[PDB]
């Protein structure tokens, strides 16, 4: 759970089958009640963070997912003045109904981040991803992969491609994702797992982190 902040890569040459491009939510936001201002604040200034050191690297794409009730002209304009008004053609904010939708999985990213909790196991909220992997076995492959389960700040990405028992999964094979990265942001809701208290000092460090983790996957990836 110790913060190790980003590890960014820079590439200019690449392989067009590992492209960057990664489909992610609005990290907190919906479920978790991560407050949305300061979480926009957080998402932002990572985003920039990340392009603006990736400048001039068109492989990257970055499509962030965003529930219809949290989507609203003001939050687009909160991003664009964290932006300086240089919004990067490379990142889109896209809405979608609510985090089990199916318009979310055809984005052509062949990163797919999904949020989870410490457990690494299917949430009510990605129940539709999860059906779509087929449970069982996309969860004896995380615990295989990641025996001693997952904490708070980090990312698990998970291969649907060496992974022999979900290359065969729509997933992959229609819907172009390669892998699939289970995100650990923070939660403030009491009624789901290690809800952090609402002034906890270390709310606001840990999303970022979250972020740099899930930008640090990307990177390697």
């Amino acid at each position: 759970s110790k913060i190790i902040g980003p590890k960014y890569r820079k590439k200019r040459l690449t392989d067009a089958l590992k492209e960057r491009s990664l489909a992610f939510p609005f990290i907190s936001t919906s479920t978790f009640g991560f407050n949305i201002d300061d979480a926009t604040e957080i998402s932002a200034n990572a985003i920039s963070e990340y392009l603006h050191f990736h400048e001039k690297e068109d492989d990257i794409k970055l499509k962030m997912m965003v529930e219809k009730s949290i989507y609203s002209d003001n939050l687009i304009q909160s991003f664009k003045k964290h932006f300086n008004d240089k919004w990067d053609k490379r990142f889109e904010i896209i809405k979608i109904e609510n985090s089990n939708s199916l318009e979310q999985f055809n984005l052509g990213c062949k990163l797919f981040a999904t949020e989870s909790t410490w457990r690494l196991k299917k949430t009510p909220q990605n129940k539709q991803l999860y059906e779509m992997l087929d449970t069982g076995t996309f969860e004896k492959v995380t615990k295989n992969l990641y025996p001693n389960c997952g904490k708070i700040g980090k990312v698990y990405p998970i291969s649907l491609q060496n992974n022999k028992q979900l290359v065969n999964s729509i997933l992959h094979k229609e819907y172009g994702i390669d892998i699939v990265i289970l995100v650990l942001g923070v939660n403030m809701n009491p009624n789901k797992p290690d809800a952090f208290k609402e002034n906890s000092e270390l709310a606001k460090p840990l999303l970022l982190e979250t972020y740099h983790s899930l930008f640090n996957a990307l990177d390697n990836f």
